[PDB]
């Protein structure tokens, strides 16, 4: 007689196994006839939760074996899905009273920032430039209502404010 063992492997490059999940590895099963046909244990549960991400069980890499003169290995393969992620938006405001934003300036507005970490430190896109020349005047950037935030389970969102000096 022969036993048939058990062993977990991430299928997710770049991450490895928690505790939680290797906690999960089944034990040997032993006394195995020789010519039988070895099918690989279930673990117990197939989900497993972190502060990371979310690990789900995929399958073993055979279903069964034939033990022959041996005793059997399966393989189990585990995926990583990370967290939710969250976004930092942007918006600008003109701060000088009667005066619209014109085009040039909106046109300015940065990219959203994607896939931060939940807890992680958000910081807004400077402007690719920081004034706008018009007919009537110029547009000055001032800065952002905050200079970060702090991510707590939802996106992000800084206000930018150019102000107006006339020609
Ligand atoms: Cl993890």
């Amino acid at each position: 007689t022969y036993k048939a063992t058990h062993e977990f492997m991430s299928g997710t490059p770049g991450k490895e196994l928690p505790q939680e999940v290797k906690d999960l590895l089944p034990a040997d099963q032993t006394d195995l006839k020789d010519g039988s046909q070895a099918t690989p244990t279930q673990p117990s549960k197939t989900e497993v939760k972190t502060a990371e991400g979310t690990w789900s069980f995929k399958s073993y890499d055979k279903t069964s074996e034939t033990i022959n003169g041996a005793d059997a290995h399966f393989v189990g393969t585990w995926e990583f899905t990370p967290a939710p992620t969250y976004k930092a938006t942007h918006e600008f405001v003109s701060g000088t009273p009667g005066k619209e934003l014109p085009q040039e300036v909106k046109d300015l507005l940065p990219a959203d920032q994607t896939d931060l970490k939940d807890g992680s430190q958000a910081t807004p896109t400077q402007p690719s430039k920081t004034e706008v020349k018009t007919t009537e005047g110029t547009w000055s950037f001032k800065s952002y209502d905050k200079t970060s935030e702090t991510i707590n389970g939802a996106d992000a969102h800084f206000v930018g404010t150019w102000e107006f000096t006339p020609a």
